[PDB]
């Protein structure tokens, strides 16, 4: 079976958070809004306005950067009887409204005031341990029933999110077309559609031409065709990619960079971009690819080389316990379509470090 | 101003996918009207039912009575509210569908459609296409929701004879060129904005999977099986060009398919035979270069869509008729508004009369 | 050494232009004799007028009697003079039109040309060619200034033979070839100087549309409608190969077409299909790669234009009256020395007879 | 309806002052020649005689750097019997010949000393206020009946006044192309034909092929084929273009410019350049046509950066006001395929300026 | 009538000088040869021991650095009753041996020491004053009979001369291609051959492929296959394809420079070399043209400025000088395919050095 699923609907535009009551209505009459107290600030009386205008009920909730402040928030939730969450903010708020909604059986609007990781369409979270080490994907039974992205709201938070996104989205058709090949089943459970992998493709395409025109806005704090773009590809393109289309080497090898402390400082997407370089390393890319992705990468501020991520002197022994952890059982690096063991990926890593070091000094 | 892309929560497909049915629709509900005329039940009612009970899911059938009227509906709907059901199963064709569609929505309840044909792009869409009794188009129908599931078990499918497969690849193939004009327009789609530029890939992937794949697929199906250009084509009249068409935006070739249902001479033909032509005579209005013009009368003529007005049963001095054809096209609310430029009935009529001409030459030449 | 560019004031082109021509032609003027035969009075004249009427513009009709002679010429300005004109406006065909530009000429008036056929490239231009009575090319006459106006109705246009749309393809076919010679010989145009940079563009611009859009125009006008293709032909034929011949140059068709004038076999064919047999010869006299000939065949083939002696009415032993023809061309004055290098009678002789030769071997390979 | 409309004759070559009687003539035998006094001794030799031996009648006027001066000219045209109106000099002289001529009823005959704007062929002429900001457009009912350009002339005038013309001549193509997409009414009235999107898109090709060796040629005071190639496009073929085809961004953001006291020292053509180069933003063209006109604009000497036209430090509300002032009722910027507001004006301005700064940190 | 003419025999290779005697035999059994004191050092026992082994009387004139040592070398011939003449050397021993010839009416055998110009296969010689200026092309009736490269002489010569005999073999093409597009009749009395204009552009191409291979061979003093394509090049291909296929601009400039005490130290070629250029402008070729001819004469060492050339400072009135001379009547200018005036070609030549200059900053 080929399999593809969606959030139910996609919304995209400058001042897209006063536009949210007409959606959200369409839902629910009554819901508990989750963010915490610098989003509530920027974002509250536009959203909270939105939703009277158009006769939805609201009910605020307290909330600080555990399955604890979920249940909290559950409780709170049947307390005030409201019938929807939204959720408002960066990852962990985004995640903690997916599983109240999940837990409570009700419908979620996701609105994500930073595009920095392709998440929010997806019917999953990313869980870690208390020392910041990849734990488990956990999925959920089904996606969210809106995004919303607010681009004006996006454009104004710092360049180096932008950047971060870009690099998480810079792995989507990498990663979408290994699995292809090796006829690898996605999580949405079947073979990838065309349509998943066409728009793991169009997310890189679309990197490509408009990433450096983007960050150049973002740069300045305004919204062009460009940034839209480039929102579009590192939510919607690049969630739907990863999804439905498939998870590899590039993950996998983030999830191994967990394991060590001297890279917790960086963002998701700035190691999975570096985990992009080492797969095609790992796959046997022609130089003329890693050429394009190492000049992207070196273009918008992400890290091709391991000192970039933090981890200097001899990194032989360190990068082994990256590549071991990589390939445990479980991870998506098996789907790649060819055999891969701890000694490939620790050299992929290895030697995507020397190319990067070689570039940078011939620029 | 706003982009928006609506979907369907999941699409399903593959070969014996009915046989699975059950795992997919138990995670929405555990208790489903089945709605089904009874050819389809005889065809698919033993998988189906096999493939629910497996998964502890209850069901109970009811014989659909061919037609989506608010009649049939409201008694669908008291029945379904009279055994408890948490859940409405559609199976078959584009009437069964659409019933279950409104079945499901007058009682809020989660929706599962499963096409025995790819003859249209309609499956996936939060839409019913309301005609009169006489055949003629009434009103474009909207829902609030998508579909919760889709399932296409592409052994069913190519099963089905291969006309019904080149009426969806008719269908299909105005996607593209809908899509790019109301995207060139900034012309607003049924999801209520601006096309996403996934909604215009996935079209632009639907006219060229056609391309690649549609003799290939009809071959097969003409044989009675499955390859993956048939898999590869499903996919395309069903998803690309489902979310390309409700996220993308039609135009002129779905409002002179509009319009040609004021004539009683083409009443009978497949919805995506119309369009097809309908497509070619959008490719005169907007004056695509000769080269665009050949590649898709040669399709057409390829797979067997009709590339002249004789083929679409229109002959004689027909020069009212069409007249009568493009007033309709441009009727107020009309898709055709969504070109990129400004469109008259005098401009449609020439388009579909010069389409005609084109095509008939075309043929004189066999290739 | 000088560029010079010449043009009319302003062209306009559309769909029923007719029924606005009044806010156009008031401003040059508030009183027009309007020049056209009985014909085109009862095809054109109840719109014109009304438009006229529409927009506080006095008109007095005078019937044209078919002949552009001083006689017809003398005549019409004395009716002027007399209801006390201030512009003349012509309507119809080319004696028409250029019976109405020496009117204006000689009472130094203000002149709107309504072309009822896109037949040639003369409305524009500050000309009028003069034959014989025998039909034989005598002289061009220039004016020193072009028309103020050219208003071009499509809808007119479209529903006029197609046969003369065709000829007005033929005689465009030419401008690019014959300006790309002038301009590699440094030759000086009608309009008193060496090509600009625009005339060149519009004449090459001319045979580029002609390509593009020739057979999906002839196609549309067998229909009788207006397409973009025709639009596009219709500029085509009138203002891009109208400046395009005249600001930048005549060269070896133009002068191959004189001399067929005085062979009494072609003399009833039209202008622009003896151009286009003109431009094949004009295609061996340079040399052009086979390549090249081919699609120049292909083109004229494809539309209707003659590619042999025999479909210019011309058989058996015609070795000396195509000498004739080639020492006709060659005369002094004539615009084939405008060509970059030296022509003889005896090359533009060889030049003809071997294009004939070339078309009938197309013709027998079918394509 | 298309409608293109054009001067009834355009005249060019190196010494064609002294060819200009037997065009004049053609029209009429006596004529007001308006001139400032350095015109006059540069041109007025050569032209009277020209006019003397071709029998044609001639009278000078003592002319300043208003429609007063109009009347004026206007009074002592009639007291002479004038039949003819000739301006020579720049844009100012040239705008009141036509002026003198339109309300007179006479034809005139202009012959630019400078080839600095694509506005000699044009019914046009633009007005502002005292304080130098764009006021309106006036459009007069017929063109002019001659233009004459004498490239020995123009290729003796200071270089800048080239390059000026050029980058007046850059927008061209660029807007009648968004005019075209737009099916927008150019200022001739109609739908653009074909000749005019095409005479426009030669335009823009010429300047390509020919405005570097030209600007060289005109650094040393002569001329060549490059020089007469771009005083073409810059006069005829962009004044066909942009009157015929039509106007978009790139000219109403330079009216925008124009509510800045910091850029009044700019010739028009200037700053209309970096006003293309805003509209490649606005319309989101590919990197590379980008970085096409980024070259092109630093190879002749055009600005590409916000600081290059003397608008510096934090501009962000300067460039609001810009923004507010190029999306005026009535602007050209409505002719874009597309809605424009001032917010994503203001963007595009701001980031084609990180755009161009980023370019010029690159060489 | 197309006309083509050649030397009756062309030979080429490395101690090619060895196999003389075998082919002068075939022309007469008794030659006079022609050679300064330094050639007949390099050159004489390798030539007479050739001439001896077949047969061949030979009798050496001195000769040192005017139609009277033509006449002293002409009765010094009939006195010893010489058959034939050998030419050994460098361009005025060449053309005293010509000269020699056709005047006793005799077969005639050049052997050029040095590649420097495409003199010795043509019918032609050229004439200046005392003081340097060139004066007139003597056209005699027949071509040399035989002419002669030995590889291994000419590859010892100074590499300047190579480079000089490469800038004269520069200009065939674009000059040939001129006459061509003008129909214009060459020194040989007829219209251009498709065979001398294609040998004119083989020559062009042998440049572009060879000329830096050639150069740094001879630079060490060696014969590679490279140093013989740029012989062939600089001698046969351009000896046809000036006399047959015809001169233009090029040499018609070089010949204007003449007129300047400035340039007499430059060679013919590198003077000829600078003339290509400024008809590169004259002629309008595309900049990418202009910048592949600037590459190659910059890679090999010859001028691409005036500067280069010895003119400085003001050189205004200079290049007018050259202009006017450029284009006296009966100069090859005139069979350029468009009018050329002295201001033009001023023009085309200040541009170039512009251009050349601009070039230089950007190397
Ligand atoms: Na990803
Ligand atoms: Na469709
Ligand atoms: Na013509
Ligand atoms: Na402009
Ligand atoms: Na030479
Ligand atoms: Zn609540
Ligand atoms: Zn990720
Ligand atoms: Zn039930
Ligand atoms: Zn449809
Ligand atoms: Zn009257
Ligand atoms: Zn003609
Ligand atoms: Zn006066
Ligand atoms: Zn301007
Ligand atoms: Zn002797
Ligand atoms: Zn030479």
């Amino acid at each position: 079976l080929r399999i593809i699923q969606s959030p139910g609907k996609y919304i995209q535009g400058a001042n897209a958070l006063a536009a949210v009551g007409q959606y959200a209505k369409s839902l629910a009459d009554h819901y508990l809004v989750i963010a915490d107290d610098f989003v509530m600030k920027l974002a509250g009386d536009t959203l909270m306005g939105s939703l009277q205008q158009h006769g939805v009920k609201h009910h605020a909730a307290l909330f600080n950067g555990c399955h604890k402040e979920i249940d909290r928030l559950g409780r709170e939730l049947k307390a005030h009887g409201c019938r929807g969450v939204i959720g408002v903010g960066g990852g962990k708020t985004l995640d903690t409204a997916k599983a109240i909604a999940h837990y409570q059986q009700l419908p979620v609007v996701l609105i994500p005031t930073i595009a920095s990781t392709d998440a929010p369409t997806s019917a999953l979270s990313v869980i870690y341990t208390e020392q910041g080490e990849f734990a488990e994907y956990l999925i959920y039974p089904r996606n969210p029933d809106m995004v919303v992205m607010d681009v004006a709201i996006i454009a104004k938070a710092p360049v180096r999110l932008l950047v971060a996104g870009m690099g998480d989205a810079l792995s989507t058709y990498f990663e979408a077309q290994a699995c292809f090949d090796a006829q690898a089943t996605s999580m949405a459970g079947g073979k990838s559609t065309l349509a998943a992998l066409s728009l793991a493709r169009l997310c890189y395409d679309t990197l490509l031409a408009e990433g450096v025109k983007a960050k150049l806005a973002v740069e300045a704090g305004v919204v062009t065709e460009a940034v839209e773009r480039i929102i579009e590809a590192n939510t919607y393109l690049s969630g739907i990619g990863f999804e439905s289309s498939g998870l590899a080497a590039a993950h996998a090898i983030h999830n191994g960079f967990t394991v060590l402390e001297e890279c917790h400082h960086l963002y998701h997407g700035e190691k999975v971009a570096f985990g992009t370089l080492a797969q095609l390393v790992l796959q046997n890319s022609p130089m003329a690819q890693i050429e394009t992705v190492l000049a992207f990468c070196h273009r918008i501020g992400l890290p091709i080389t391991l000192a970039e991520m933090g981890v200097s002197g001899d990194a032989v022994e360190k990068i082994m316990a990256v590549a071991q952890a990589s390939c445990a059982a479980g991870e998506t690096i098996h789907n790649m379509p060819f055999k891969v063991t701890p000694a490939g990926v620790q050299a992929a890593i290895l030697t995507a470090d020397r190319l990067g070091s070689a570039w940078l000094q011939q620029h």
